[PDB]
């Protein structure tokens, strides 16, 4: 099954998901001088106030949480998006060291982790409907530093512990995802995919310029998951990225000059 070591990583994803190799694949570097900025690209909307978490999920390759996407209560609306997007859960990339673990990279330059808030576009009906569409999903992409903490995230580190193995879940509702946003919300945009198999080309990626700050130990926490089971060898959850892909036929737009 496909994962992150050396003998199934991404480098192997192609012969089980042949798109891996695709004209459209994330996530890629951001060269910021070659960004043209779009002055027709409206602000993003973040509309997190309804947001209804329930669940936080290790499935083996990351931590999802998860939400009630049942009706319109946290979407992502505006930006280069025509309609509306919900959100269905988040997540984060990160490394085994401070100086790697972001997935997309910015002038070649690698962020301590990255937070993936995935939603869906609601003309598709439901989210296994989204990912057959070339606009199915909108993920915002949020860069993690390490510095000072980040107060919203507290609640998800300190949660973790029950969750270490893969196929462990524990309530979590009444979490504001709004907590994790960094001040500005300027950003870059581009189309590709998904960053993990089936790696299906359904993606309109926002990625903030802004990184925020989370504190070491903050993120030595992730990086006590596992990828195994319980009762199964211990392999820490780290290095959960896939590395920039070629750009091929496409050009990053930015919001801002
Ligand atoms: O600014 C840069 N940051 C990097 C990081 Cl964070 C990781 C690897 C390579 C680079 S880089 O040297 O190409 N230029
Ligand atoms: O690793 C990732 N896997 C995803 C899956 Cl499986 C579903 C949707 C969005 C993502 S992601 O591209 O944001 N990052
Ligand atoms: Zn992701």
């Amino acid at each position: 099954h496909w994962g992150y070591g050396k003998h199934n990583g991404p480098e192997h994803w192609h012969k089980d998901f042949p798109i891996a190799k695709g004209e459209r694949q994330s996530p890629v570097d951001i060269d910021t001088h070659t960004a043209k900025y779009d002055p027709s690209l409206k602000p993003l909307s973040v509309s997190y106030d309804q947001a209804t978490s329930l669940r936080i999920l290790n499935n083996g390759h990351a931590f999802n949480v998860e939400f009630d996407d049942s009706q319109d209560k946290a979407v992502l609306k505006g930006g280069p998006l025509d309609g509306t997007y919900r959100l269905i859960q988040f997540h984060f990339h990160w490394g085994s060291l401070d100086g790697q673990g972001s997935e997309h990279t910015v002038d070649k330059k690698k962020y301590a982790a990255e937070l993936h808030l995935v939603h869906w576009n609601t003309k598709y009906g439901d989210f296994g409907k989204a990912v057959q569409q070339p606009d199915g999903l909108a993920v915002l992409g949020i860069f993690l530093k390490v510095g000072s903490a980040k107060p919203g995230l507290q609640k998800v580190v300190d949660v973790l512990d029950s969750i270490k193995t893969k196929g462990k879940s524990a309530d979590f509702t009444n979490f504001d995802p709004r907590g994790l946003l960094p001040e500005s919300l300027d950003y870059w945009t581009y189309p590709g995919s998904l960053t993990t198999p089936p790696l299906l080309e359904c993606v309109t990626w926002i990625v903030l310029k802004e990184p925020i700050s989370v504190s070491s130990e903050q993120v030595l926490k992730f990086r006590k998951l596992n990828f195994n089971g319980e009762g199964e060898p211990e392999e820490l959850m780290v290095d959960n990225w896939r590395p920039a892909q070629p750009l091929k036929n496409r050009q990053i737009k930015a919001s801002f000059k």
